[PDB]
Formats: C-alpha cells, sequence, structure tokens
C-alpha cells in the first residue's frame, strides 16, 4: 500500500494523529519540500518525530520517476510519501495517485492542514473566497500575468481571491507579500483595469500554523514595505467586506478602522 | 489564554499533534457539534483520547454566551475549544476572537484538516473552485434556492461549486447527496436555466478523512439514486474539467469514460 501524508503547515505537529500513527508504522517514508515552505521545522525533528529515517525527493524524482523510486516498494511494503500540508491542495500529487493504480498500487490519503482552509483565520468568510492563483516569479522575458484577472473576474462577483505565493525550493526562494505587490502593481500599469493599487485593501497570512503568525490587513501604499516576518506569506484581494469581516480585520489584523464603513 | 484547536474531518484521530498535546495542558475543555458532527467517532472517544472531561456547547451556548462560559475561566486558566474539522472555518467563529479580545483574554488557533481542502482527493484542481454554498431543506413557505445561482455564476466562468448538505445536529439528521441532488433538479424544474440536470455531471464525497472514504462521479440521471454510504455528503458540481482531473475522476472516483469527451 501507498500513503500520501500530509505534514501540516508549520512543524512537525501539525501533522494529524493519524497521520503519525501510520508513518510510524509504515516500512519506507518518503518526502518532497518543494511545494511548499515549513518554516517550523527540520528534516531532522520530522524523522525523530516518525521514528523512521525519510528519504527527502526533489520535483525532479517525483514528477519523473514517482513509479521507478517509491511505487516499486509499495507493492511489497507500506510505504509513505510526505508532503507539506494537506498534499493534494495546489500540487500536482492527486495524479501520482493514477500512476499507483496503473502500477498495482492502492493509496490512501491522510489529510492535514491546508493554507487553503487556514485564510479562516484572516476573518474572511471562507465559503466567499472566488478562483485561486499563484502569483509566479517572472523567468527572463515571460511576464505571467493571469493571476491579475482572477483577481478581476472575483471582484466584479464580490469574492475574495486567495494568491498563493510562489517558491523556488532548490534556490532557497521563497516569494514575500510584499513581492507579490509590487508584482501586482506592475501589472497594473501595463493592463490599466484598476484591480491592484495603492488604495486597494490586501491581507497578510504569515507562517500560518504558528502559534503568532503575522495577521496584516491594510491598504497596499502602507503594506507594500512593511516587514512580515520569514515566509512563507500568503496574499489575499478582499471582495466586498462582510461588517463582522471588516469588524475582524480591523480588530485582529490592525486594518485602518474606516474599511469598518462599509460602502454596501 | 484559550485554544481554539479543530478537530479534523471523520474521527478522534484527525486532530493534530499539536493539537492533542495543547488540549491536554488545557484546565478546561469545551466542544460543539453544531456546526458538524464527527460520524467516524464519538464524544466518549474524544474525551477519552484527550484524557479531558468534555462540556458541549448548544449553538445558543456559543453564539450568545460564548463570554459567559468560555472567557470567564480563560482569565486565570487555559481553555480548550474544540469543533469539527479547521477552526474560523464555521462562518460565526472568526468574531468569537473578537469576544476573546474585548474580554482581555488572548486566544490561539490550532489548524487542524477541513472539508474545504480535503475535497482536493476527488482530483479536482483547489484553485478551481469558486464560491461555496449550502443546500438547504425547503419547509415551510419557505423554498430556498440561492445555492443555485451560485453553481450557475461558478460553472458560467468555468469554477467547481462545493456544495454542503444540510443538517439538522441536534437531531443527527443529514441530507444525503441523493436528496440534494432531487432538490437541485427540482430548483432547475422552477428556474429552467440549464445548470441542474440528468445530464449534469456531480462529484460525491462521503466521509472525507476516512482510509475508505467514497469518491463517486458521474451524471446525475445515474446517481440520483445511487448508494454512497453513511453521512455526512459533499455534493460538488465541477465546471469544464481540465483532462487530468478528468482523468481522476475516471480511474480513481469511478466516472464513466464519456466524460473524457464530453466534459473536458
Ligand atoms: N503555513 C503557511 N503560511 C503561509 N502561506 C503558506 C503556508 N503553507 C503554504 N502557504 C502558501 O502556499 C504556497 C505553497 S502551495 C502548496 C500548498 C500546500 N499543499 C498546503 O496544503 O498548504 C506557499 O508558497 C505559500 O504562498
Ligand atoms: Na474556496
Amino acid at each position: 500500500v501507498m500513503y500520501f501524508i500530509g505534514l501540516g503547515l508549520y512543524d512537525e505537529r501539525d501533522i494529524t494523529v493519524k497521520g503519525l500513527e501510520i508513518a510510524k508504522k509504515c516500512d519506507y517514508v518518503f518526502a518532497e519540500f518543494y511545494t511548499s515552505l515549513m518554516a517550523g521545522t527540520t528534516l531532522g525533528r520530522i524523522q525523530k518525530l516518525i521514528g523512521k529515517e525519510i528519504r527527502v525527493l526533489s520535483r525532479e524524482d517525483v514528477e519523473l520517476n514517482f513509479e521507478n523510486i517509491v511505487l516499486p516498494l509499495a507493492k511489497e511494503n507500506d510505504v509513505a510519501f510526505l508532503t507539506p500540508g494537506d498534499p493534494l491542495v495546489a500540487t500536482t500529487h492527486a495524479e501520482l495517485r493514477i500512476r499507483a493504480k496503473r502500477a498495482g498500487v492502492e493509496s490512501y490519503v491522510i489529510h492535514a492542514p491546508s493554507i487553503y482552509s487556514a485564510v479562516g483565520i484572516t476573518g474572511l468568510h471562507i465559503y466567499k473566497f472566488g478562483k485561486s492563483a499563484t502569483v509566479a516569479y517572472p523567468e527572463g522575458n515571460w511576464f505571467p500575468t493571469s493571476y491579475y484577472d482572477v483577481i478581476k473576474e472575483n471582484a466584479e462577483r464580490g469574492l475574495h481571491t486567495l494568491l498563493f505565493l510562489d517558491i523556488k525550493a532548490e534556490k532557497r526562494m521563497y516569494m514575500t507579500a510584499n513581492e507579490a505587490m509590487e508584482l501586482l502593481l506592475k501589472v497594473e500599469d501595463m493592463k490599466k483595469g484598476g484591480v491592484f493599487t495603492d488604495d486597494t485593501l490586501v491581507v497578510v497570512l504569515a507562517r500560518a500554523g504558528s502559534l503568532n503568525p503575522t495577521i496584516r490587513a491594510g491598504y497596499v501604499k502602507d503594506l507594500i514595505r512593511e516587514d512580515f516576518g520569514d515566509p512563507p506569506h500568503i496574499l489575499i484581494v478582499p471582495g466586498k467586506l462582510h461588517i463582522v469581516e471588516a469588524e475582524y480585520l480591523v480588530e485582529i489584523a490592525g486594518a485602518p478602522r474606516e474599511i469598518l464603513r462599509v460602502n454596501v
């Protein structure tokens, strides 16, 4: 059998009891730390907590040799594949389950807290979020913009936008909410849809999962230069607020009391 | 100090290690099972795993008296507030942190798996979900249908719509995917907007969190009367599929081959 087990958001403890119970009694343990950053732990602590040796795999080992490195062992033993947060959220690991099927391997998913639901601690109603997007680093003469249209589309409907920030694990590069805002501003001049400016209200959630995450709401002009701590970060562009969402942003995220005055 | 700790998705093992340890160091432990129930376990088993007695709070005990029942103790003690899923996902829970602030009480959030990220196991891409909704039971002269317009607006833009099904927590009466489909067909007959029909494709997820969840995909006309096992049930109406999504539904969720040409 094959086990996809999420490790959670911040540290090793963010794993579900079920996850740890099963990880402990597995023959082989593999993992990847390229889809996200667990800024609160080390491979050692995970290994010490699990009680097994962990073979960390690269994006390539996975995307090209999952069935060559992991699956073979899964037909004779109980093998676990570990990932940050929930293993099937904002990743392409879901497809790996098909590889397992075609390989004669039974696979199970043990969920864990994901950043996709952790946004609830921002005060924004989770059901009000619309389509999601990723702000990707520009590479060479290629400048990604799609995520800008996502914000626009949701904005018209009154919905919130969750922006997954880019990550270059191998270069130990983790995009900050600031870089994301600087990129959006640049796309705003390029497109001029009045979708993202200095006056746009944004929400920053940094290091969710830690007992002391950074939750900040405010205008780009004021937050674009603010220090939100070490990564990972996520950026949120709220749609039409609800009075209680606004009260939470002000009371808990330190937003300008003037946002309380919702323009229904 | 008080802790909002998520209980997870299905059973008492879905709580995170961090959540279980903290709940054990708490002087008092409250829990609510009105926003949702844990069908994979019991209050007795959760009480035993933590090794603390747990006082259950009704919907009114919380929404009306949270500050007179839970917060008082949090002054000279460490209190735990357990909820199914991930904390603050339930819409009225985030405002409780404002109550905690108002009362001079520090609050921390201990995340856990939520259905919002767990639906990833359907093989649908998270970022493609739009606004979410709850299918409510008609009753008396009230026949709510806004959840239909959500499916309409989401699908229109190629987005998946996550549908929470009704629940009468106290009476422990869940709405089945079947009843939800019957209801939608009935609503389509009302508004006739070509949103939900016998030919519409849907995905039914039952018992997320369990090692053996029920994942089924197919046309309403073939699922409207299928048995998906015991509750809870989540209904999902996908927009235009990504080929990789369709193959997953065909391979893992038992969807018909027809979707590889019809819904891609
Ligand atoms: N604890 C955390 N705090 C803030 N952002 C986080 C985060 N975990 C993930 N992210 C965000 O999501 C990106 C990884 S996307 C993969 C998400 C992961 N499977 C999950 O379930 O969370 C990061 O670059 C960051 O922008
Ligand atoms: Na969503």
